[PDB]
């Protein structure tokens, strides 16, 4: 059931370095990344996945400063996710999108292509050219990324932790991520938790849903 | 298997009027809303609710003029979740997550609750502060609540659709939201598909991963 899924995942302070995803979660994290949903199936996003000793620590420079509290669990889990959005929308990548919408089928007609290009060309020039907000807008998808990937390994039965405590100028840099047109976000270490994380075993809170919630 | 779920669950285009969610299923979603993870457990956000017709209609009243295509989606669902950020990050709303954790037994001292509301305030007045970007930030747990959800609801085997295409001073306006600190972001629909939903027989695509995903 997912809502228990929902109720037991947490997120993860330590990791124990010696406990690796199999092979197959290996893959199904990646499925994960790639099948999120996104505005007009738009994409604007990079992942590093680092598995290594030695990417997993080019990743984990990024928790410099004070953000060292984080920087172990960038090391000791066992696949460190970097999720990157787009820095600008062009029409190279629409190309790329509506192109593979075709080739997987999606389009009876070239009429019915060249209307999705256009719906989604109007769609991203509203965001680039009126409100000049597509960073925002492209940056959004991916923390919808984020989100669906965390219940994702929790249902995998995975732990995991999203970390905003990270210097995303140090990751960038590091990558070359600013000449590709990307930019850093969200780090999300995965694999299991050690006996070193407290969170493990600390009850959930919320805000009650008389607070957050209005029905109508 | 979630990975199944991933690959199967679709934007559905149209939803049958006289499907119900079940009052146990009305339930869970407001789990799924409130149990998301956010930076700092700041929960910076609001859920409406609607699920009657004259609530389904209010938020409906956002996709007249150009986004008509979304209208009929909105009525003819079962629920329609709008998720709502904050427009400020306030120390009143600080005091609420933290004193709800001390409720929920999250801290063995009194100690370690100033610890976690220093952790909090020095986090969040970084984008407040210094950045100025803090209504940005907000909304981006919000994308990530929604991840969260749609991968929730496909889970529960009900159908759903997330939606920008809205106006968003249409539906703040309609519910009086700026004057009680929020404004609309997403309108996520839910229920179960109509036979004219053509979106549930179209397969799906993304970009390949040798595009969207380096290994390191
Ligand atoms: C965008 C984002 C950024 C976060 N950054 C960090 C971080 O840098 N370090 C950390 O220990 N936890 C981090 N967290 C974890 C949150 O504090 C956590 O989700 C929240 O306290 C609720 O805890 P739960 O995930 O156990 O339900 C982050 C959460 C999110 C959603
Ligand atoms: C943030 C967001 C906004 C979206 N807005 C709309 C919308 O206004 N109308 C609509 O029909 N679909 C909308 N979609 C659905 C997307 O087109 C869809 O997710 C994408 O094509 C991938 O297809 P799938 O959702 O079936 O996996 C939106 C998706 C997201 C994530």
């Amino acid at each position: 059931d997912i809502i228990s899924v929902a109720l037991k995942r947490h997120s993860t302070k330590a990791f124990d370095a010696s406990k690796k995803l199999t092979p197959e979660q290996a893959e199904q994290i990646k499925t994960l990344l790639q099948y999120s949903p996104s505005s007009t199936n738009s994409q604007p996003w990079h992942f590093i996945v680092a598995s290594t000793e030695e990417g997993k620590a080019r990743v984990a420079k990024s928790a410099a400063g004070n953000y060292v509290f984080n920087e172990r669990k960038m090391l000791d889990a066992s696949h460190v996710v970097v999720f990157c959005a787009k820095t600008a929308m062009d029409d190279v990548w629409l190309k790329l999108v509506v192109d593979q919408e075709d080739a997987d089928g999606r389009f009876a007609t070239p009429e019915a292509k060249a209307a999705n290009d256009k719906g989604r060309k109007f769609f991203a020039d509203m965001h680039r050219k009126d409100l000049h907000d597509d960073a925002e807008w492209m940056a959004k998808q991916v923390y919808l990324n984020v989100g669906n990937f965390l219940l994702g390994v929790a249902a995998l039965g995975l732990d995991a932790v999203p970390i905003e405590g990270f210097d995303a100028a140090i990751l960038d840099a590091e990558f070359g991520l600013k000449e590709k047109g990307y930019t850093s976000l969200v780090v999300v270490p995965v694999g299991h938790h050690s006996v070193e994380d407290f969170n493990a075993t600390l009850p959930k809170s919320r805000l009650p849903q008389n607070i957050t919630l209005t029905e109508v």
